[PDB]
């Protein structure tokens, strides 16, 4: 059995390799990188996202998030207050000001120290969530905007037409903004690349051992796991790692930098921070081996955790009985 130890693997494909997105993924796992939940891959050096980042200034944030945390350091949910539209130029003045900009610091572990301990104590705004891509039309090799639609993939697999579009968003971060515990909708697989900034810290559960940590969860916020089955997917839920490795929770943690995507793979819990200023562009995406994940995923029918439009479809069609309850959450 490849990667037993559940490690997060790092790819350097060539060129060549490069090409054929779905042939890569599937090499990948052959080498046993989805146990892990996370793998990290730094693309050829002859390959670029577009030619420059000069001119973002003028995108929209239509809607930037104030993070409040509730709770203790190690342990906290956080909520998202809605502010102010401001522009990507206006919001990177904001994340280098006193107020918000990246503490000194001597390497990544004493940052991470630093978020654990202070997080709490500061809201930081987060630009999420933000439909469009950075791209160049031009580039042909794992470009997030091309990538094959999880539709497609469906009708593909199991020979059912169904509506819907799948388009990627993107996150501009800035210190201390962060994404709580969360498998992606359906247990698809997700994509991120960071395409420009400061780094982005990960964390994550291997696939296998996705119900230790619901049953942690459940511990550790009571309230919230009385009021819905699935309240991970309300991706509200904060636990540091000295408290997963207090409670013998496997997981791994990896940086990511400018220049590097990493793959989320399907059931793979995942969490972490922005280091500073930033902006990543993210996407889900399907293979053959996701349709099992997708037919067995949870759901959150309790009101809170309200998605896109195409999940309907893939709750529709690959779990009929539980479609009249999710639904009538979605209304
Ligand atoms: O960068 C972010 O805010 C979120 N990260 C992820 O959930 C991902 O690409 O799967
Ligand atoms: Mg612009
Ligand atoms: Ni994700
Ligand atoms: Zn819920």
């Amino acid at each position: 059995a490849q990667n037993p130890n559940c490690n997060i693997m790092i790819f350097h494909p060539t060129k060549e390799e490069f090409n054929d997105f779905d042939k890569y993924i599937a090499y990948m796992e052959s080498q046993g990188a989805h146990r892990a939940g996370l793998a990290k891959i730094i693309p050829p050096k002859e390959w670029k996202a577009r030619e420059t980042y000069d001119n973002i200034s003028e995108i929209l944030i239509a809607t930037p998030l104030q993070q409040v945390a509730s709770g203790r350091a190690g342990v906290f949910t956080q909520y998202h207050k809605k502010k102010k539209a401001m522009t990507v130029g206006e919001y990177r003045h904001l994340a280098n000001s006193k107020k918000y900009q990246t503490p000194p610091h001597q390497n990544f572990e004493d940052l991470e120290r630093k978020y654990w301990k202070n997080r709490i104590y500061n809201s930081p705004i987060y630009g999420a969530d933000i439909s469009g891509s950075l791209f160049d039309e031009n580039t042909k090799q794992w470009n997030l905007g091309h990538l094959g639609t999880i539709q497609d993939l469906l009708e593909k697999e199991c020979g059912v037409v169904i509506e819907g579009v799948n388009t990627p968003y993107l996150y501009f971060g800035m210190w201390k903004t962060t994404f709580a515990w969360h498998t992606e909708d359906m247990d698809l697989y997700s994509i991120n690349y960071l395409h420009l900034g400061e780094p982005k810290t990960w964390y994550v559960v291997p696939p296998e051992h996705g119900q230790r940590l619901e049953r942690l969860a459940r511990e550790l916020f009571p309230g919230s796991s009385r009021g819905c089955g699935a309240f991970l997917r309300h991706k509200v839920a904060l636990i540091s790692p000295t408290v997963l490795k207090e409670n013998g929770i496997p997981f791994n943690r990896i940086t990511q930098e400018a220049g590097e995507f990493m793959v989320t793979f399907p059931y793979g819990y995942h969490a972490g921070f922005n280091h500073g200023f930033n902006c990543a562009e993210a996407i889900n995406f399907a293979t053959p081996r996701w349709i099992d994940y997708g037919k067995m995923a949870s759901q959150c029918s309790c009101g809170e955790a309200r998605v896109t439009f195409s999940m309907d479809a893939f709750v529709r069609i690959l779990q009929p009985e539980r479609y009249d309850l999710w639904k009538r959450g979605q209304d």
